[PDB]
């Protein structure tokens, strides 16, 4: 038996690699993806071999991540429960996709991940796996073993020769998530120094910085006049937004499995992109189109959050969003200053704005007719009330 | 003939007062509302009499404004096209409501206002008027007179003893709007020193300020432990938020009459309230209720923006929002710093958050069944696609 | 140990009654609800004591069923996937509500039901049970036992001395559902003579029959001038409609648990009510209110179908629907003829219909201005495409 | 000046033709479109040149109508206010399209239509025109002339030698609309014998008739195994459905211009197509995709109704609806009888239905886990309510 493990290189997944070998008497093929966690994935691939993997695979998936997952999601203007830009949410489907493919190539009947049974990650990995390969077998050790606590897990690791180095983290090219431990008390502010991707706003530059982001048919293609590939572009904006402490959010969210959870997120580059996109859309999108799009975004957001990425409902909404986004071509100019992002300008080759219609053709007399007709049903309602 | 004029006290409404008397051979009853514009309404009242009004009325409507218009709107989480907190939008219905009441008390067949034929305010005023009193006659001089240019307007005023004096402004307790003039170029950043209600972030304190806002059944009732009436509470938050320069937005919006317009807004207190409310809701609102509520907010927002306040659609949705909002009871803790409003904590008497559900009753294995069932239709789809 | 069982008096819930006694060795309180199945619940209550119940309770819940479940649901215009009027769906919550109530009165720690593991009913009973009493224990024999066939169940029945006898049925005052067996082939028309509640249209009266339904504030209060209580009213309309073979539906629906199921339903009285309501709503509901209401109806429907009756989202939506329904006061006149229901007239004390508005409410130029303004954005769009 | 007139051939439109030659002293180009009104457009054409047209054009647009307008709309499941299948609505855009093309070809400056200022048709013609050619000049005689009363128009008619004679009618391949006159009283059943396209139910065949419709990627391509072009197919279904009295609707609808109107419609072929499509969708569309689509259908419906065919909102939604409809391939089997349409069967080469999922990837214990997780938030809620 062969099992393809999503190996992040940490303590828990290393414990899982061991546990899988013994419990299933299986050959474990470790897969580590580089999606911008800021870590030498090759080191995790070597640790996996030391830990007992019969084979270790590491891939640079940053470009595929931004191009095929992050960009499509952003076109939708996806925001979960008012703030979450879904940094972890869109990354999981990608990893699950490669697990299934690798499982297919290696003749492995199962795949494994180390997401716990009380989070959303388990759902994203499995819904993806099942949607792509219906009869694949999935093993989630956190839902199968019986370790009674951290202590017991540390002992198991030590006993297996696994190095055993106040909150949990998940990092990638889009954001860094923080939750658990000290963060579990929603009345407690996150501890000073926790943030890594963004600079403390209190330590940000004393001078604001301007940045321009160009969009072509829905996707950002340039920063300050320099054309950059999807992954290189997100990275550049993370650097620029990061230095100024942009993109910090603190929320108590609703997990798909039913309980509320306190999460803290930093999405410097994505936050700039959120406002840059809406800035360009403000010149290129039609009013009714915009309003309809915004009322569907939330639904799309929960689909991503819940894990329905490779799902027909999400693909269907995607058809709508992509259609709408094709008109998003132009440039957004933003001003960054101590944690904040300010839109200060925007332009587009096919802008729908006409100073013609606001400055003092158009006939004010038309407005009276418009108002009279719009008011008809209201007046009838009033007359009936009497 | 008696005409009740919404009289702001400026040059144009003064010109209008004179214009109405002669054009309609009628007496004009001027009505100036104090909704927090930051001016002495008694001075407008006195000027109205000097300009020729047979009667001038001035009322302090700050409490009614915040209590009966601002709060109900905020409960719905109303946000127009991603950023506009509707500062001017919710104030107009209030004014028109009084215009119609005064017309009935005075025996006036008509009411008048000085909103132009190319803006949104004309619609708000008229839809309100017609909704409350369907047989009311409305007179909008901008859509009726023959003035050709601003120069002829000054001459007309000077000739009538009316005193004569970059962008246009509208200020009240909720915000200050800036549009027109140099702002008409969407690529140009607004001019330095334009903002009045908020201090530039560059000048804001280097020390962040923590602020707590208590919510009771959907409405903010206290700030930092001090109970404040609606208007006094908004005022307080405008002061605290204003000093830190919070609540500035720069957008190109879609007017109801059809054209795009570049608008700049500062809503210090309202912006704090927006995030404070969501912070309390994150503990007091059920997941599914929240998601539904958020998908209806944009619709309610456009209704307010278009002027359908005293309209059945709006009141129907208000029934939904008010039902939901009633559960919003608790305290939000925010950190204000150079333009930003950061949520750092939240608590509630009946919080739905359970640390025992995230900490490491609930059974991991239940999750497997959940996922399997959730995945069935996706697996069937995959098998059919063969 | 005590266990309150939702006992319908049939072969399986009887088998289940025996099974529970042997499996748990607990006293089993049988509960049988009269919701219009057209059965003598006293016979079931005696067969229960006969079968082994330590106590058998039978309650007439017809009025509560229609008044507190069917009517509130109908005010929302609830329709699942185009045709299902949710006859079985709104019934289960009522039953579960009593099971929990009894268990609390009898000091029983657990409740049980005979819904299978492949359907929706299991979810409805349980979500209702847990929502009302969070720590109540639920037992679902179909998910726990070992019978591997019908033959084994019958054998087990005789072995225990229980009376033993092409599709499954569920009947109550709202409808009769038929699914399973022969119906599992979606290309196969249901068998002749299957329907019980409605008379085959080809054997229905040759002369159409007219019926008038009076609505008051959202609920039907009279039929052909006769004031009838909720249950008596639904009953009366089942008679009138059944006679004509009205309300037959055949669909392949999506169960909440993942798979498609072929269902056939007969809802005579409810189908008349569906159309009578809309007829009265056509004169009493504002255009925008209706349009918004209709876009929410489908959501409320799936909530009812999935089993989220005693859930915050449904109750929140209910506040919106009840608010709108309050205006639905008037009379609908329908024509019934061989399986079909035809609206032929409607009137209302506060009808918003005005013949003077259509006869040959505004000036002609008014419509021109309305059109010009509505067209503005389309013309700008065209010009930009230049 | 040249004026292209959408000329139907009736009394009113012939008068308009004279009025235009006389009032404007312009060279009138008549345009009659054959869209299945059941009339020799060649006659209308000759009656035009006769009446005074400097030219008359008649075009057979039946195929374009069904293929480019009716099908895309049906693909969306468009239904206005619960019953209206939009027969007249989707036709107007087609006519205005050619009106504008002809005017461009004939170098005309204006176009004219005979829709009154009280209805929706004026909006449909004009929004379409402006959207296609923003500079187009539009003339609506009903809004510009001075006739008061039917008598006057007759006089002016008999004066120029034009042929002169209970309700108004509009017919095309999709339906026949009846409104006005005796129909204006909502409580008054339509007059016996009014219907033309549909045989009266009471005089419909004594034996039911079965019919099958094949769909390929969203559109019906055959009837009873016979492949038929869009128009030929709608024609055939009109014949079959017509003989049985299928597709009659009687409603009080809300016009875009503000007032309620009592309309009666007969859409035999279209009604069969509506139920056939949903029958094929029941096997070919995913649950969540279907539920989302249905919540959007009503919006698309009002778009069509209001006249926003060639509008960005509609085209954006069309992308979603077309994406979803591409999966709709299969066959629906319906039973027609005495005015009703009963779905009795359906099949699809890629059906998502699996009998093995319902008959006695799916395990028992799974349902329990699903239920528990789904119930969590409800349990927490109850607990908090103590
Ligand atoms: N870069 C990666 N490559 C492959 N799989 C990954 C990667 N990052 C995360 N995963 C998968 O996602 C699952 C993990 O979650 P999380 O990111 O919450 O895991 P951990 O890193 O295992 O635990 P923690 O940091 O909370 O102690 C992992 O157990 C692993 O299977
Ligand atoms: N505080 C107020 N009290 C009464 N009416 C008001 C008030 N503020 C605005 N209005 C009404 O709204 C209409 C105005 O618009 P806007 O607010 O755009 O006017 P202005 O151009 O600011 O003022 P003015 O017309 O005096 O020069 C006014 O002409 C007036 O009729
Ligand atoms: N009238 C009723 N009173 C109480 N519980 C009922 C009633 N009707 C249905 N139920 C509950 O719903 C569950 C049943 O389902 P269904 O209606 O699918 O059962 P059956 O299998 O058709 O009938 P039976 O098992 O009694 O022969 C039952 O096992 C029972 O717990
Ligand atoms: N077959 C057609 N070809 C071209 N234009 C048409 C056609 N049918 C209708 N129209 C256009 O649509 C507008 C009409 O409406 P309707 O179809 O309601 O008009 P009528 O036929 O003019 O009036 P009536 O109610 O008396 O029959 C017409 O005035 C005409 O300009
Ligand atoms: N530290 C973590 O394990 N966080 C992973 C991201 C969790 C986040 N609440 C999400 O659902 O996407
Ligand atoms: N300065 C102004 O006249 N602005 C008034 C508010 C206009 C704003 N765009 C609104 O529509 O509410
Ligand atoms: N015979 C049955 O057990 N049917 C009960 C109704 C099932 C229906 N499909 C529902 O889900 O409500
Ligand atoms: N007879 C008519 O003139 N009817 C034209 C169609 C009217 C229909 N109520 C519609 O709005 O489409
Ligand atoms: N990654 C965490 C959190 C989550 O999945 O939501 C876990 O595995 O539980
Ligand atoms: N107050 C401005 C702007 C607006 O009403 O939208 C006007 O009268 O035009
Ligand atoms: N009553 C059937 C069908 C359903 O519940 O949906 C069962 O118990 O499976
Ligand atoms: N065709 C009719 C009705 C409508 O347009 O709605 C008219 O011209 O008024």
């Amino acid at each position: 038996m062969k099992i393809v493990l999503a190996y992040s290189g940490g303590l828990d997944t290393s414990i899982i690699l061991k546990w899988l070998k013994e419990t299933y008497r299986a050959e474990v093929i470790a897969f580590t993806a580089d999606i911008g966690q800021g870590e030498e994935v090759e080191e995790a691939r070597e640790k996996a071999l030391r830990t007992g993997a019969s084979k270790a695979i590491a891939l640079d998936l940053k470009e595929e991540f931004v191009r095929d997952f992050v960009f499509p999601m952003m076109r939708a203007g996806a925001v979960y429960e008012g703030y979450y830009l879904l940094g972890t949410s869109i990354a999981r489907p990608l990893i699950a996709k490669h697990l299934v493919r690798i499982a297919e190539e290696e003749g492995a009947e199962a795949i494994a991940h180390g997401a716990t049974g009380k989070g959303n990650d388990q759902v994203r990995f499995e819904l993806t796996a099942y949607a792509l390969k219906p009869d694949i077998k999935v093993i989630a050790p956190w839902r199968e073993w019986s370790f009674q606590g951290r202590k017991e897990m540390i002992a198991y690791a030590e006993a297996h020769g696994i190095p055993v180095p106040p909150y949990s983290m998940d990092a990638n090219l889009l954001h860094i998530s923080y939750e658990g431990g000290v963060l579990e008390d929603p009345w407690a502010e996150p501890p000073k120094g926790m943030f890594r991707m963004t600079q403390d706003p209190e330590e940000a530059p004393d001078a604001p910085e301007y940045v321009e982001v160009e969009f072509f048919e829905g996707d950002p293609v340039a920063v300050n006049g320099e054309r950059l590939s999807p992954a290189a572009l997100l990275q550049r904006l993370n650097e620029i937004g990061g230095r100024h402490g942009v993109g910090r959010v603190d929320i108590v969210e609703n997990r798909f499995v039913g309980m509320k959870s306190r999460g803290v997120y930093e999405t410097p580059g994505g936050t700039i992109l959120y406002h840059a996109r809406r800035a360009v859309e403000s010149l290129t999108l039609d009013r009714e189109v915009l309003h309809q799009r915004d009322m569907l975004s939330p639904k799309y957001a929960e689909l991503v959050y819940y894990g329905f990425w490779y799902a027909p409902e999400r693909e269907a909404l995607q058809a709508y969003f992509d259609h709408v986004a094709r008109s998003v071509t132009g440039v957004a100019r933003l001003k960054l200053y101590k944690g904040n992002v300010y839109v200060v300008g925007r332009k587009a080759p096919k802008s729908l704005y006409r100073q013609d219609l606001v400055s003092f053709g158009y006939d004010q007399k038309d407005a009276e007719g418009f108002i009279k007709i719009q008011a008809l049903r209201l007046r009838v309602r009033a007359l009936v009330e009497r």
